[PDB]
């Protein structure tokens, strides 16, 4: 079986999509953050501090037939942007798309951290990473592809992210629509939790491509592209006025400056970035100063391919025994 669900834009820079996901019986939609860069399928639910809620819709496994409570389970996340959340552990029936897992785990947030009280949009995250990253003690458990991959067509889901529109993602299936030409495959390292892959080499506009290996991982779950320094600044200096604020806490730019594409290679194959996907807009209301859509990966320790990559391709999940990665032209 497969299940196709519409992805969309939190805000007019795309800082983030959410897609809706029915839990319990009768169901209940949450609008939840895919996360590639994650494996916790965790919710704002009945149980959270009033004060840390504002406006998210929430679960209620009181009001749901097929809620089990995950007896003991406890589950605590920390992020790479700082935020964090923490509660207990609940089973019920998730769909996505009309993709069905009965007695998947839904950590219901009894504590959540300032950055998602602030994201009125986002009711919670949808883990897509290997099951091995699950944060719930004492029982790992799986995310809901590795629980829908048994009964999937193909045991793959993609993402295909839009620059400021819609998007889909899929599950158990390609679409041959999605995308053009080939779609290229890349090798994946299951050793941190992530989709981990190496890509080829990289191009800063029109300029001659530098073949270098640059090992990221595909992180739907993070806004902007971390490269490393020496890419970024490679980049950067190709931009008119642009230098790294650290007062912003990154690169910046006029906001009157054309930004050039970047492009990332993958295998033999090229993915070209425009520059329009790297224009993050004012950094405040009204400035002269915007925020650039590539910044440096110093301070994470990991390269990111995130959603100003990824939105540039047609992205296959490939979540066989050998785990693969495969990019698109769109």
């Amino acid at each position: 079986s497969t299940g196709s669900a519409t992805t969309t834009p939190i805000d007019s820079l795309d800082d983030a999509y959410i897609t809706p996901v029915q839990i319990g019986t009768p169901a209940q939609t949450l609008n939840l953050d895919f996360d590639t860069g994650s494996s916790d399928l965790w919710v704002f639910s009945s149980e959270t501090t009033a004060s840390e809620v504002d406006g998210q819709t929430i679960y209620t496994p009181s009001k749901s037939t097929t809620a089990k409570l995950l007896s003991g389970a406890t589950w605590s996340i920390s992020y790479g942007d700082g935020s964090s959340s923490s509660g207990d552990v609940y089973t019920d029936t998730v769909s996505v798309g009309g993709l069905t897992v009965t007695g998947q785990a839904v950590e219901s947030a009894k504590k959540v951290s300032s950055s998602f009280t602030e994201d009125s949009t986002i009711d919670g995250l949808l883990g897509l990473a290997f099951s091995t990253l699950n944060t719930v003690s004492p029982t790992q458990q799986k995310t809901f592809f590795d629980n829908a991959k048994a009964s999937l067509d193909s045991p793959v889901f993609t993402a295909d992210l839009g620059y400021h529109a819609p998007g889909t993602y899929n599950f158990g299936f390609i679409d041959t629509t999605a995308y053009t030409g080939s779609i290229t495959y890349t090798a994946v390292s299951t050793k941190q939790g992530f989709w981990e892959w190496t890509s080829t080499g990289y191009a800063v506009g029109s300029g001659t491509f530098k073949s270098t290996s640059i090992d990221g991982i595909a992180d739907t779950g993070t806004t902007l592209l971390y490269l490393p320094a020496t890419v970024v600044s490679a980049y950067w200096a190709q931009v008119s006025g642009a230098k790294s604020s650290s007062s912003v806490g990154g690169y910046v730019f006029p906001c009157s400056a054309t930004l050039p594409s970047f492009t990332f290679g993958v295998g033999s194959a090229r993915i070209v970035i425009p520059g329009d996907y790297i224009d993050f807009g004012p950094i405040s209301t009204g400035s002269s100063s915007c925020f650039g859509g590539i910044q440096s990966s110093a301070g994470i320790g990991i390269n990111i391919f995130g959603d100003v990559a990824l939105k540039a391709a047609f992205v296959v999940f490939n979540g066989a025994t050998t785990p693969t990665l495969g990019f698109a032209s769109k």
